[PDB]
């Protein structure tokens, strides 16, 4: 079954989740009970969409035929630092429960700042793991740049939260765990100067906290 | 109450944890049951060691006094990519359960990709790591991070520790698990990035270390 987290308020009037007060929160999008089931349900959504596929063999590269998605040629996951590292670590653990083998590497953007260590993505099935898509501009360009220089057999994006109301361009992620309002959310990887990243639930931040920590780290 | 994972064997004779098979594995160092409570026992061990402390005030830096570790002057976590991103993802969520304010940045070494945190001088900083075996890697980093930033404290928390493979003198102040002197896999440990997303720490079968040689 599902043991969901209760959302209420304290005597001070702060948003609480199972007793712990959250003065930063204005609303609660999804709690860890709701967030986590969006993943084991999508881990199978990803498992159903990648397990029959066949891409370029690299175990025995002296092979002109496409090998399936095995441990010898696993699906390539590119996680977008710094926000999706919690979302990814929970995700790839779920993909193992569903039996889809994968290998993960990271990318830091603001347009590459820190770069992949993977080299053979040509003719492969690749999967970007991002925390959220708001305007769409960050992931619209990132898949252009990956698809351009690497030319994979497939490059689709999987994000946890998706607010389709803030889109300046056309970016529609192929796999979405949660759809949130057009608001700035904090928690489960979402930050305000790296604060509130380690909160287990995704809350809508009180606008009064917008620039609460202006000092550079 | 702790619900431990049962560890049996296959019909083929491979390591089985919760009915799932692991032919990669020779034994089980610790399963998710024991690994996870180990971190909730360190998240408070880390909490008690950092909550009533102070360091440089970069929030109200127009003043001179020392400030306690709050959401405005938090603990600086240095997470060493790549095989460490899961241990530091599960722990900082336990740190918040113990009310310890934190901020995390990622370093990648052999340094390859650098930090982006800059004001670490006079701060309380925390390294979270894969594992300590020889000690060369985590002693060089302490000799590095100390020299570059000169923090008020630089302490290393590691999930697993093998004191038998030590080549130099490294002693991590915070350890979750002590393992034998051999190669581990599962939960962030790898052979060429495989088995990294498994939720249990196994000791690798030596016949599997060269199983997948091709570069990614
Ligand atoms: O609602 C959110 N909460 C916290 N950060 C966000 C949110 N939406 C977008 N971001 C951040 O802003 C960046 C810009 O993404 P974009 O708006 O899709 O171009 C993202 O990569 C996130 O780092
Ligand atoms: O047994 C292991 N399994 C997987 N990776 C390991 C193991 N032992 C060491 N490593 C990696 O190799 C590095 C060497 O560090 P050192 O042995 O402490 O000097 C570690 O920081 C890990 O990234
Ligand atoms: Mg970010
Ligand atoms: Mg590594």
């Amino acid at each position: 079954p599902l043991k969901p987290n209760f959302v209420g308020r304290d005597a001070d009037g702060n948003v609480t989740v199972d007793g712990r007060s959250y003065p930063m929160a204005e609303s609660v999008v999804a709690t860890e009970s709701t967030i986590h089931r969006s993943m084991k349900e999508m881990a199978q959504t990803l498992a159903n969409a990648y397990k029959t596929l066949k891409h370029r063999d690299t175990h025995n590269k002296g092979n002109s035929a496409l090998a399936p998605i095995t441990d010898e040629n696993p699906l390539i996951i590119i996680s977008v630092l710094k926000g999706s590292y919690i979302f990814t670590a929970d995700m790839v653990r779920y993909l193992g429960d569903c039996g889809l083998p994968n290998v993960v590497d990271f990318i830091r953007i603001t347009q590459v700042l820190d770069n992949l260590r993977f080299t053979e993505l040509t003719g492969k099935h690749v999967l970007i793991m991002e925390d959220i898509a708001d305007t769409g501009r960050t992931m619209k360009l990132l898949v252009e740049k990956i698809r351009r220089e690497y030319r994979p057999a497939s490059l689709k994006v999987c994000v946890l939260v998706d607010k389709p109301g803030g889109r300046v361009v056309d970016f529609k992620p192929e796999f979405v765990c949660l759809t949130a309002p057009t608001r700035y959310v904090v928690g489960y990887g979402f930050e305000v100067n790296d604060r509130y990243r380690n909160y287990r639930h995704v809350f809508v931040l009180k606008p009064e906290y917008a620039k609460r920590y202006p000092s550079k780290l």
